[PDB]
């Protein structure tokens, strides 16, 4: 069944990422006794490899080298570094490790849908009908890997990578049975600037859009920091007997993956949220939502009421992600002349994850480290100042947008 092929490799394609993405900051912390400096420093290489090896290897995918085959290099590479990364002791091997498996990993993100648009359009069928449910199965294998981790006690354990290199293998081999992707070439009298989306540098030129982009890579820098210490910060509650065998303490994944079903369900509400109040509005409500988010994790408690705030938080969680992300990107492509209106969302979403995402990564791993002493870390006042630095977010955005 072609269906069941792509749902496979959706399902594989992000069970081999959540293994190990969620929970890597706790056990470099935890179990590695690793600073926050190194952990957000090693996250920050998905931002080094994410701003130009998507770029550059779907380019080779239409013009080189069949997109299956270049999908299967990457994550026979993914898996051969997530094994090596299972046996680094050391910061700086961490984030060499997972620098080349990210610059590895990150282009089979655009990869995959090369390969299940072609699969589904050369079979008689349209992408806005069939690849949803075909994509449903990326967050199922992401927030089961999550549960799975979670729930064999290898959340803290080197073995999250071990399971990784396993499943990046088992999709190694799947990604083999691919029929031949032939090389598109759509892109062949394209400039060679256009294909890197370097033309959206000029559109810099608006001062309305220069600024929308540098707002973007700042609210883009808190996107993930949930998602980098979380967990961690779960975990956090080791050093009171009276949480330590608490569920949620024991099993953050498993509560933090709300995070992710909550993401998936506001997804699904985005469109109809745009229709009702407008694009701004709906940005407004990813930026005031993350206020929220890092407030409700301030107060958070393994206990009955501190956890319904912790549980809240989640919820928020999946607006405050995808609604910025989603409005964003519309917006860029309303705003500007449609002949580069593409090259917007290249820049928009590379400045957003990209920039974004280094920029997040390196300078919150400083404030838990500035706020860690003597290898104890107060989570409070770390998600009080990201909290703040929500709220001028908000404020800055509420000038630019009234």
């Amino acid at each position: 069944n072609l269906k069941l092929q792509l749902k496979i490799l959706s399902f594989l394609q992000f069970c081999l990422w959540g293994s190990w993405l969620t929970t890597l900051g706790s056990y470099m912390f935890v179990t590695l006794k690793f600073d926050g400096a190194s952990i957000g420093a090693v996250y920050s290489s998905l931002g080094i490899a994410a701003v130009f090896m998507p770029a550059l290897l779907g380019i080779v995918a239409d013009k080189w080298l069949s997109a299956k085959w270049v999908y299967a290099i990457c994550h026979t590479i993914g898996a051969i570094t997530l094994f090596m990364a299972a046996q680094v002791t050391t910061p700086e091997a961490m984030f060499l490790v997972i620098l080349i498996n990210s610059f590895a990993y990150m282009p089979t993100l655009g990869l995959i849908n090369t390969i299940s648009y072609y699969r589904l359009q050369n079979a008689g069928m349209d992408i806005v009908t069939d690849f949803p449910p075909i994509r449903i199965w990326g967050t199922i294998g992401f927030i089961m890997a999550m549960w799975v981790v979670s729930l064999s006690g290898f959340e803290l354990s080197h073995m999250q990578l071990y399971i990784g290199a396993a499943l990046s293998a088992i999709l190694v081999l799947f990604t083999l049975t691919l029929p031949h992707i032939p090389v598109a070439k759509q892109q062949a009298n394209q400039s060679w600037t256009t294909l890197l989306g370097l033309d959206a540098f000029a559109l810099f030129k608006n001062k309305r859009m220069a600024i929308f982009f540098i707002f973007s890579m700042l609210l883009g820098a808190e996107l993930q920091i949930t998602n980098m210490f979380g967990n961690t910060f779960l975990h956090s509650f080791d050093k009171d007997p009276m949480f330590a065998s608490s569920f949620i303490v024991q099993h953050a994944s498993i509560i933090m993956s709300i995070s992710q079903i909550s993401e998936t369900l506001f997804i699904l509400t985005i469109p109809f949220f745009l229709s009702r109040y407008g694009i701004k509005n709906v940005m407004m409500i990813s930026i005031v939502a993350w206020i929220l988010r890092f407030a409700l994790f301030a107060y958070g408690d393994p206990t009955p009421f501190g956890t319904v705030l912790l549980v809240l938080s989640m919820i928020v969680y999946g607006c405050a992600f995808a609604f910025f992300n989603i409005s964003g990107s519309v917006f860029v492509e309303k705003e500007v002349s449609p002949a580069i209106r593409a090259s917007a969302q290249g820049m928009f979403l590379m400045m957003t994850n990209g920039f974004g995402c280094i920029l997040g990564g390196i300078v919150s791993g400083k404030v838990v480290e500035m706020y860690t002493q003597n290898g104890i870390t107060d989570w409070q006042t770390v998600w009080l100042i990201f909290a703040g630095y929500s709220v001028v977010l908000a404020f800055a955005f509420m000038a630019m947008f009234k």
